DNA sequence: CCGACGTCGCATCAGC
DNA sequence: GCTGATGCGAG
DNA sequence: GTCGG
């Protein structure tokens, strides 16, 4: 943090007004990209120039750091922020089912406030009001410890309707971090190939059943993403949680697995890696490039460790995927 | 100079 | 009613 | 906005 961290909240806002006001997705991920290389380059950054060194920080960025330093604010950054059509549509975008562009009808139309949304229940679809229900309780973390007891029901409940499934709980949580932002969980049964009932939904059912699953956001044959809770103690009840369940074939699942544990970085150098190597991994198979490049076959999977074994990596723990 | 920067499931909107 | 686009939130 | 063909 305080090394740079003057830069780094600069970028991150910054990387936000791209993302919900001008609708520039890819100056946001600039941004962002900018910010995490700042955020690791442990020296009190002295110049612009010197931050250009890093990948992802070029002219107009050297130069925002430049006049950072030189005044400790950033022109642009000030007008913005007292910008009021501007800096509620970025507000607004904070509600789940809101992007740039419902935030912008909005705020158009005088909606500004959650209070203004609370007043226009019946202009908001169905994921918006879940959002705007649970502001609060989305913006939270979730620690590790409640993440086991999540865990804990959802491969209880799993197994319960059907002991042949397989349930694993991916992203950062696979990983052993400290706190997550929701649940991931990945979901097989030997029924379902590429080759090949009501499997998600049963699942989904049961969780409701036992009143862990509260509410939907959107649910199909394959991927589910709705809200979650632990149930309560005498003691303050907990937070309502984002949580994810998605039914991947099993011959995909590993792949799967791989894919939504990551983290994005560590992806992005086993795509690299496994490219030279003459293979292509995507989320759903690893599949060789033959000669001129063309994907052939997907080989089969049966464990994280198979894909690890057909570039010759040693299978890496998830504890120390991080890069 | 100029295009890639992932792509996809699902809910909902636009057009027919 | 049907089909395709667009919005959203996920690596 | 940055990078790179
Ligand atoms: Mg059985
Ligand atoms: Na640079
Ligand atoms: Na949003």
């Amino acid at each position: 943090e305080t090394l740079n961290g003057g830069i780094t909240d600069m970028l991150t806002e910054l990387a936000n007004f791209e993302k919900n006001v001008s609708q520039a997705i890819h100056k946001y991920n600039a941004y962002r990209k900018a910010a995490s290389v700042i955020a690791k380059y442990p020296h009190k950054i002295k110049s612009g120039a010197e931050a250009k060194k890093l990948p992802g920080v070029g002219t107009k960025i050297a130069e925002k750091i430049d006049e950072f330093l030189a005044t400790g604010k950033l022109r642009k950054l000030e007008k913005i922020r007292q910008d009021d059509t501007s800096s509620s549509i970025n507000f607004l975008t904070r509600v789940s089912g809101i992007g740039p562009s419902a935030a912008r009808k909005f705020v158009d139309e005088g909606i500004k406030t959650l209070e203004d949304l609370r007043k226009n229940e019946d202009k908001l679809n169905h994921h918006q009001r879940i959002g705007l229900k649970y502001f609060g309780d989305f913006e939270k973390r979730i620690p590790r410890e409640e993440m086991l007891q999540m865990q804990d029901i959802v491969l209880n409940e799993v197994k319960k309707v059907d002991s042949e499934y397989i349930a694993t709980v991916c992203g950062s949580f696979r990983r052993g971090a400290e706190s997550s932002g929701d649940m991931d969980v990945l979901l097989t049964h030997p029924s379902f190939t590429s080759e090949s009932q009501k499997l998600l939904h049963q699942v989904v059912e049961q969780l409701q059943k036992v009143h862990f699953i509260t509410d939907t956001l959107s649910k199909g044959e394959t991927k589910f993403m709705g809200v979650c809770q632990l149930p309560s103690k005498d003691e303050k009840e907990y937070p309502h949680r984002r949580i994810d369940i998605r039914l991947i074939p099993k011959d995909q699942y590993y792949c799967g697995v791989l894919y939504f544990t990551g983290s994005d970085i560590f992806n992005k150098n086993m795509r690299a890696h496994a490219l030279e190597k003459g293979f292509t991994i995507n989320e759903y198979t690893i599949r060789p490039l033959g000669v001129t490049g063309v994907a052939g076959e997907p080989l089969p999977v049966d464990s994280e460790k198979d894909i690890f074994d057909y570039i010759q990596w040693k299978y890496r723990e998830p504890k120390d995927r991080s890069e």
